């Protein structure tokens, strides 16, 4: 046995997603605080992070069951009502659909946000 | 009032470790690629994969979800590893995941991916 090089999937996904969508760290910091803008460098970044855990496919379809598994116990009941209101996604393109979803979630549950 | 921000991965690990009596030291060892066939840690590993929909209630791997964790450039290597290591086998869910982790480690020994 030789020590392997270890890769944190979350870290590697954020590095890749930020590079593939031209996202700045300031932008990521804003997103991590729940502050969003309808600009692809933000919204396609969010999309990219969701897709890397199979929370969305490549056609903006969100997998509710995968999402529920990730959420903590204390948010399960609320999450079911919020996703019932906010899914299926709708918008102008893949990334705007994810924008609209995020905004729908914030409207329904203004005290809840997450970072992957 | 700013929203409370939940760290999903941190929550999932916290929940699994509390369910299985798993210590941070155990999780840190696995994160370094050190594996042992001990339920307190192997059941944690199963729990975490299950939370991510990577495995079902019998520790069967969902191949599309597992491959979906990885970037495009790693799909071929990942598929090769899955050819060697799936389907899972073992005496219970925790042992199935232990055998899977060990297979994955042996099959791609230069690298170790962790949620
Ligand atoms: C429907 C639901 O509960 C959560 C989906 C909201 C989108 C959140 C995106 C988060 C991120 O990209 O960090
Ligand atoms: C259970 C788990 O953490 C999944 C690890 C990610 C997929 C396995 C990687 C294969 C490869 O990249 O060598
Ligand atoms: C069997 C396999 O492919 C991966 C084993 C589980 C690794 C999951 C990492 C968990 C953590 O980092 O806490
Ligand atoms: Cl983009
Ligand atoms: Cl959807
Ligand atoms: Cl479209
Ligand atoms: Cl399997
Ligand atoms: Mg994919």
């Amino acid at each position: 046995w030789v020590p392997p090089e270890v890769f944190d999937l979350v870290a590697e996904d954020k590095a890749r997603c930020m590079s593939e969508h031209g996202t700045t760290q300031a932008q990521i910091d804003d997103v991590d605080k729940g502050n969003l803008v309808n600009e692809p460098s933000i919204t396609c970044y969010m999309y990219c992070l969701l897709e890397a855990f199979s929370l969305v496919d490549d056609e903006a379809n969100v997998d509710e069951d995968i999402m529920l598994g990730l959420l903590p116990d204390q948010l399960q009941e609320r999450a079911q009502s919020v996703m019932g209101k906010c899914l299926p996604t709708s918008g102008s393109d893949n990334c705007n659909k994810i924008y609209n979803l995020a905004k729908c979630v914030q409207e329904s549950a203004p005290d809840v946000w997450f970072v992957i």
